[PDB]
C-alpha cells in the first residue's frame, strides 16, 4: 500500500533515504495487534481513530486527555492518516494529569495494570506498550518496565529531552526494554535527544504532525514522538509474523538502516528504524 503526502516520519521509517514523503507498507497494517499508550489519555472520539480506540484505566477524577500529548502520541502509533499501524486497536492508560505530571508509584501502577489487562483484551498478534515520559533514576521505576516486558508485552519508552546520557533517566535505563532517541528530517539527532550506550534505536522525533484534542491536529517535538514510531512499527511487524514481543526490539535494531544519522556520539548506536516493505 502507498500513502501520499505523508507526514515525513512515516515516509522516513519506510525508505532508505530521506527526502520522500510517500509511506509504504503492508495493508495488514497492525491488525489484530494491540497498543497500550501510557500518557495523559486519549480522545477516542477524534474522527482519525476510527473508533480504534478506547479508554481502560485512570487514576484521576476523569480519564479525558486534557492536555493533548497522550492524544498525540497515539496518533503517531495508529490514527488513519499520521499512524505508523493504521488497524491496531490503542488502549489509554492515564498515568499523567492534564499538566503532564504524575508520581512514580501511579506509573508503576499502571505498568503493571498492562501486564494483567492484556489477558482481557483480543490481541492475538501480540501486544505492545508505549511509554512517552521519564524522570530521573528510580529502580523501582525500571523493574516495572522490566516486568511488563517479562510479561510479553513489547515495552518502548522515550530516552528523554536533556541532551544527555540516558543512563541517568527511568525507565529510559532499564537494559530489557526498547529505548527509542529522536531524529529530524535531515537524518541529524534531535538537538535535545539523549543518547548513550543504552539505547537501543532512532526514530523520527523533531517536527512530528498527529492529532491532538477538541478533533485538531498540530506538529510538535520530542523523544515522546520518536518512542510511538517504534511502538507503531513494533505492532506492525508483529502482525506480519516477523518477530515477537520478546525480540521486536532486537528485530527492528537488527533491520534498521545503519549509518545515515549526524550528531551521534561515539558509542551510540547509529540505527535508524526501517519497515523493510518492498512493494
Ligand atoms: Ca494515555
Ligand atoms: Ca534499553
Ligand atoms: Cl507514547
Ligand atoms: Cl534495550
Ligand atoms: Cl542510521
Amino acid at each position: 500500500a502507498a500513502q501520499t503526502n505523508a507526514p515525513w516520519g512515516l515516509a522516513r521509517i519506510s525508505s532508505t533515504s530521506p527526502g520522500t514523503s510517500t509511506y509504504y507498507y503492508d495493508e495488514s497494517a497492525g491488525q489484530g495487534s494491540c497498543v497500550y499508550v501510557i500518557d495523559t489519555g486519549i480522545e477516542a472520539s477524534h474522527p482519525e481513530f476510527e473508533g480504534r480506540a478506547q479508554m481502560v484505566k485512570t487514576y484521576y477524577y476523569s480519564s479525558r486527555d486534557g492536555n493533548g500529548h497522550g492524544t498525540h502520541c497515539a496518533g503517531t502509533v495508529g490514527s488513519r492518516t499520521y499512524g505508523v499501524a493504521k488497524k491496531t486497536q490503542l488502549f489509554g492508560v492515564k498515568v499523567l494529569d492534564d499538566n503532564g505530571s504524575g508520581q512514580y508509584s501511579t506509573i508503576i501502577a499502571g505498568m503493571d495494570f498492562v501486564a494483567s489487562d492484556k489477558n482481557n483484551r483480543n490481541c492475538p498478534k501480540g501486544v505492545v506498550a508505549s511509554l512517552s515520559l521519564g524522570g530521573g533514576y528510580s529502580s523501582s521505576v525500571n523493574s516495572a518496565a522490566a516486568r511488563l516486558q517479562s510479561s510479553g508485552v513489547m515495552v518502548a519508552v522515550a530516552a528523554g529531552n536533556n541532551n544527555a546520557d540516558a543512563r541517568n533517566y527511568s525507565p529510559a535505563s532499564e537494559p530489557s526494554v526498547c529505548t527509542v532517541g529522536a531524529s529530524d528530517r535531515y537524518d541529524r539527532r534531535s538537538s535535545f535527544s539523549n543518547y548513550g550506550s543504552v539505547l537501543d534505536i532512532f526514530g523520527p522525533g523533531t517536527d512530528i504532525l498527529s492529532t491532538w484534542i477538541g478533533g485538531s491536529t498540530r506538529s510538535i517535538s520530542g523523544t515522546s514522538m520518536a518512542t510511538p514510531h517504534v511502538a507503531g512499527l513494533a505492532a506492525y511487524l508483529m502482525t506480519l509474523g516477523k518477530t515477537t514481543a520478546a525480540s521486536a526490539c532486537r528485530y527492528i535494531a537488527d533491520t534498521a538502516n545503519k549509518g545515515d544519522l549526524s550528531n551521534i556520539p561515539f558509542g551510540t548506536v547509529n540505527l535508524l528504524a526501517y519497515n523493510n516493505y518492498q512493494a
